[PDB]
């Protein structure tokens, strides 16, 4: 099971990990990608794991997309782990820094709701510009389910820990 994670509240868990790392090592039940709505994972959390995948995750995307069109922002869509877990739940942050609505933040974490447990980053952090203190703080108001955390950068980890309310 998630080893090493420190007890945030009832139900949410963080570690400093590279979640491509602990996804491989877990192998849960759903892993979350940081996703965009064209679900091109590029870069951040999604290049990662797209990488990971050696790229299959972008092949099942690219065909996901050609059926059914690209997501919402705060938007989700459910598609194989490959080799980093069952699921993959691809989930839409609002990316500031490409000029989309940080309100949308909480709607994209309603979506871990519908799983009982999922190993996940913190939604529009990174490369997606939103302060990552205000997505935890969303992450632990919204989410209801068992979220483990995976937070890449360790300085942000400490500083998310000693500042968490
Ligand atoms: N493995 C890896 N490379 N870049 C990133 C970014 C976020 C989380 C994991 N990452």
């Amino acid at each position: 099971s998630f080893s090493g994670y420190l007890k945030l509240t009832d139900n949410v868990y963080i570690k400093n990990a590279d979640i491509v790392e602990e996804a491989k090592k877990v192998k849960p039940t759903v892993v979350v990608n940081a996703a965009n709505v064209y679900l091109k994972h590029g870069g951040g959390v999604a290049g990662a794991l797209n990488k990971a995948t050696n790229n299959a995750m972008q092949v099942e995307s690219d065909d996901y997309i050609a059926t059914n069109g690209p997501l919402k922002v705060g938007g989700s869509c459910v598609l194989s782990g490959h080799n980093l877990a069952k699921h993959c739940l691809h989930v839409v942050g609002p990316n500031v820094n490409k000029g989309e609505d940080i309100q949308l933040l909480k709607s994209a974490y309603e979506n871990f709701n519908q799983h009982e447990v999922l190993l996940a980053p913190l939604l529009s952090a990174g490369i997606f510009g939103a302060d990552p203190i205000h997505s935890l703080r969303v992450c632990v108001d919204t989410v209801r389910t068992n979220v483990y955390l995976a937070v890449f950068d360790k300085n942000l980890y400490d500083k998310l820990v000693s500042s968490f309310l």
